């Protein structure tokens, strides 16, 4: 009888995900739904378990933070009462980010500032959005502006950024684009230690931690706050029959 | 029919709370319970709502992160299937930290290192544990060792640490004890800006973010990881009838 929605994040300690969750919560409370959280840790098996538990407890709707391994078949019992965040699936409502647009905007900014030797610190191509799309957008920009690409794809963790930044720092390098704020935080620790002050850093996130600690890093906002509001509203709209599933892309903005 | 436990944190973006949650999750999965999270944001009214929703959905047990405003009367329908974390209540199972012990250990280390002018950056006395107990432990140490106390109690936020650190720095000040890692992170940003390198910082938390960014800060571990394991085990023990409610205090440890 109580209206309940579930939010399935991949990581409870992810700042990027928490920023989207922060705007979902007031929108759900205003709609009369009490929100509950669950964590997947990128496991499709754990997601399949959560979904069954939620179904048997008659939960009204689900906001699922998508990742590689989620199949349409495991989302079958939730077609009309589920919204995917960060990934899309045919016949499902989704709220996605503009990864290519985020990288092109950042690369243009660095290029207009005079930077020609810009290195990249990213995540492996198995991670479709943060990894593949972001890295390929960097490559497409380098190709179009006859720049020499220098990249390393260690992964998501701050410590991975710290351990692999030296690999992409060359004598001619003046700027470093990090696929995530977390990676920029790790890379920044190494540069501070080695007393490298000459490098302009750039990252995707615009998280409050990044803004506070490194005001000098150029950041691009993927729109986590907006994504959260949209996902909550799309979910309530379809569970109340006011809307059919839509696929929304949040535009990236600079500063 | 599915076994479910709820974890009610105050803030989803609190690193200190997430460290306790991190060790609760594997212990619940091993016991056969699927964990769900809710957020209170220090509102007793919101807690009263969550508890009712959980009761009507027949949730097996609750781990509640305590704060000022929670009464025994609102916990009445959960006496045997609830564990409090960070605060105690008569007749309730609880897992608490040693706030006084954490401050005494840190002050002794700073004192043994030769520091005599130690300033304090804390949180107001209305926050019983982080605020009152931590600040009073600092005062008791200063009294016992004939030291001059210099303190400011702005609150929990990183920005509050940054804005109020200047107030407690005197020309004789050699060390600064921060009630939380978050406060030390904020104070550290100000000191970096003002090019103050002479100060020895100390904080309570030993969070991975602090350890990675500031290896030079002296930290005390309140035992969030241990607290999480204990709370999960005390909860499953009482819901299965293996145990009666206990009040556990986790010892603080240095490094
Ligand atoms: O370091 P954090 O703050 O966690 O940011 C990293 C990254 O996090 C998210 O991407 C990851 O999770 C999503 C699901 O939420 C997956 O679909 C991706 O494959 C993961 O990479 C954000 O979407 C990213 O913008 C952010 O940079
Ligand atoms: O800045 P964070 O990492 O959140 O640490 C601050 C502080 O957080 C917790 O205290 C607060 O929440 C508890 C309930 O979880 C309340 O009982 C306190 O009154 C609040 O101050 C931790 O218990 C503290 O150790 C930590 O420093």
């Amino acid at each position: 009888s109580d209206k309940v929605v579930a939010i399935i994040v991949t990581r409870l300690d992810s700042l990027s995900e928490n920023l989207a969750v922060q705007t979902m919560l007031p929108a759900f409370y205003e709609q009369g739904y009490d929100p509950i959280m669950m964590e997947s840790q990128f496991s499709p098996q754990l997601v399949a378990e959560h979904l069954g538990v939620l179904k048997r407890r008659n939960i009204d709707g689900v906001v699922l933070f998508g990742f590689t391994g989620i199949t349409e078949e495991m989302l079958a019992h939730w077609q009309s009462s589920l919204v995917l965040l960060a990934r899309d699936a045919k016949g499902f409502a989704s709220v996605c980010y503009d990864d290519e647009g985020a990288i092109k905007i950042l690369m243009q900014r660095l290029y207009d500032q005079g930077h020609r030797n810009i290195s990249y610190l990213g995540v492996p191509h198995s991670d479709v959005t943060t990894g593949k799309r972001r890295h390929e957008a960097y490559l497409a920009f380098c190709k179009a502006h006859k720049l020499h690409p220098v990249a390393a794809l260690p992964g998501l963790a701050m410590k991975q950024g710290y351990e692999n930044v030296a690999k992409v720092i060359t004598p001619e390098t003046t700027a470093l684009l990090c696929a995530t704020d977390t990676l920029a935080l790790g890379a920044s620790k190494y540069l501070q230690e080695q007393r490298i002050d000459t490098l302009q850093l750039a990252s995707v996130g615009n998280t409050p931690l990044m803004k506070f600690l490194h005001p000098e890093i150029v950041t691009v906002d993927p729109g986590y706050a907006e994504a959260g509001r949209q996902a909550a509203c799309q979910l309530i709209a379809q569970v109340t029959g006011r809307s059919e599933p839509q696929q929304i892309i949040i535009p990236a903005t600079l500063s």
